[PDB]
């Protein structure tokens, strides 16, 4: 029908402005400590830890799958990473310091691209 393709050129055009603030996100991670999944090999005792594991290219394989519904959907991935990476790591380390960095620079991306999805509907 004509709506069914009407609703699926809106999914196609969330996803290229999800596309967007995805790769904006990622600059702000220049040490790609979040780039990939915590690897199972490596950590072996990790799905013990963190129920929900995330990280960008998994975000990535769902945002070209037009996984993302909404930008709550998206938010709730991203938040994610950083809520994962602040229980399993310590406060004095790399990893929850990057994640800190991450979440307060990506505050600034997410803020306005709230408003673009509202004001674009």
């Amino acid at each position: 029908s004509m709506e069914q393709v009407a609703m699926e050129l809106r999914l196609t055009e969330l996803t290229r402005l999800l596309r967007s603030v995805l790769d904006q996100l990622q600059d702000k991670d220049p040490a790609r400590i979040f780039a990939q999944p915590v690897s199972l090999k490596e950590v072996p005792d990790y799905l013990d830890h963190i129920k929900h594991p995330m990280d960008f290219a998994t975000m990535r394989k769902r945002l070209e799958a037009q996984g993302y519904k909404n930008l709550h959907e998206f938010e709730e991935d991203f938040d994610l990473i950083i809520d994962n990476c602040m229980k399993y790591n310590a406060r004095d380390t790399v990893f929850y310091r990057a994640a800190v960095r991450l979440r307060d620079q990506g505050g600034v991306v997410l803020r306005q691209a709230r408003r673009e999805v509202d004001s674009i509907g």
